[PDB]
């Protein structure tokens, strides 16, 4: 149920099932070579989420992307990581992870490798939402994150978002709060910019 | 369905089914008259929503309350609710929706009936995140509404909640989104605390 619920998640947000695609029970079962009952279980657990449609009487679809998904993805980032950054900034802002961090930033800096990118957007903005220590908050932002992923095929700009991510943490190291706050908010109103004009290609 | 889920929903919330208790799958089916399959179905649903646990080899049962489960709750609720009252704090102020809850406030205040408290507490709440327009953010909250529900029976303060949310409606109407936001802090902070000391009694 498990193992075959991250192997179907993958193949959603890695785009291997298409995006709107209608998903067969029973084709993915012989496809992946496991039981009837543990695909429908992750079916309907990814349905729960957003990244699966049931439609009565027609059956399950990987989700579409509209500006709506893409708008309502980005306000709740904006709630949460605002809030948690806010919250538990001298946290963030003494952590181990931070300067691991702002190392891979400086790398990428460097040798625009988009692959240590995905890895240092993905711990930052994760960091700042694993310091409240809160799991509720954790679990959401998981399901969350799962939304920018299907959505990274739209992110082309990540070399700029790179440099934001750079002044951001030296916001953070030098204790300039509401600057802080002010960067992350406008790298967040950036990326949905840029993600919903490639949208329209 | 999720007509079965809402019934087994609604059984949790009220205590039907008690805090911590194991969770037949047999003899619920048996009792609302069903297949098992949609009892299952429901059952795992309600768990990783976090109302029911799964132990392996063991079973389902339903969710225990501690201090953290309460805590969890109110911060996500500060989050959420802060966040939509200072972003949409005027189309909040101009709802007819505020205008018929500070009828029932005035009516719990006179009456001191519970009913009419828990109408009017779900609803302002609900209101804040409702003004958003954010489906995301709407879906998200109904469920850490259900976490607010199933802490009913350790939420006594029902009465000085009432004249908090008189208090806070006024700051609405008066135009005061930092003393609003001030007062809803407040309000959700004693919320926390008396609903952990009764855990406690």
């Amino acid at each position: 149920r498990t193992k075959v619920y991250n192997l179907l998640k993958e193949m959603i947000l890695n785009h291997e099932l298409k995006l709107g695609e209608k998903l067969n029970v029973r084709e993915l079962s012989e496809k992946l070579g496991i039981s009837f009952t543990p695909v429908r279980d992750a079916l309907l657990q990814l349905a729960t989420e957003g990244l699966v449609k049931v439609v009565p009487r027609v059956g399950f679809f990987v989700t579409d992307v509209d500006e709506k998904f893409i708008r309502e993805t980005i306000e709740t980032r904006i709630m949460m990581e605002v809030f948690c950054l806010e919250n538990y900034f001298d946290k963030i802002a003494g952590s181990e992870e931070l300067l691991e961090i702002k190392g891979e930033i400086d790398d990428v800096e460097k040798s625009a490798k988009r692959e240590i990118f995905d890895d240092s957007d993905e711990r930052l903005h994760k960091l700042f939402i694993r310091a409240s220590g809160n799991e509720l908050i954790i679990s959401l932002y998981e399901k969350i994150w799962d939304r920018i992923d299907l959505v990274r095929h739209l992110n082309e700009r990540y070399v700029v978002s790179n440099r934001e991510h750079k002044e951001l943490i030296e916001r953070i190291i030098s204790g300039d709060k509401e600057g802080a706050i002010e960067k992350l908010k406008e790298h967040l109103k950036n990326v949905e910019a840029e993600t919903i004009k490639n949208l329209y290609t």
